[PDB]
């Protein structure tokens, strides 16, 4: 059973073990997600270089064909 | 020391605000993870949306060389 | 009120069942994060996938202004 307590309203042995053992796992959870918005956040970057890189060469090629259409168009 | 009932099975006092204390931190976290996912997704949003806008540079370009090929294949 | 226990240090009754809800919250906020971010590792798999597809095009594209250019510069 777990989130009980109609059935129950007095207090029992080891109160302060029972807290104590709870904050550990409050804690934990905090780090939990610190490190994990972290661990996407990483990803994310590395999705915007790899993007960046490839405008690089697209960039390049739209200039190659300008060359082209120049000459293409003259004449 | 932290999770620690072995040693100590017994109540103490302040056992009401231990809980208390302890009932604002779990919800603290559930907030946390909440606005994380938020934050993760928003960055996600921006990255698709960069490669759209670069999808359509690279439709027109495909277009102007295809106008190209044509001719330097005809004749 | 919450996280109070500066006026207040004695035990009260309902200590087991108050532990027992708590415990429940921790252990539901570890399960938040981890699903969290499997959510979030999905999304960045398929902007990963998107920019490698395009890439293909690209590729595919640098080679056809290759051919135009040899041309273009022959004679």
């Amino acid at each position: 059973g777990h989130m009980e307590g109609k059935p129950k309203m007095e207090p029992a042995a080891s109160s302060q073990a029972a807290v104590e053992e709870l904050r550990t796992q409050v804690r934990e959870l905090r780090s939990i997600i610190e490190t994990m918005k972290d661990q996407q956040k990483r990803e994310i970057k590395q999705l915007l270089s790899e993007l960046d890189e490839e405008k690089k060469i697209r960039l390049r090629l739209q200039m190659e064909v300008n060359d082209i259409k120049k000459a293409l168009q003259s004449k």
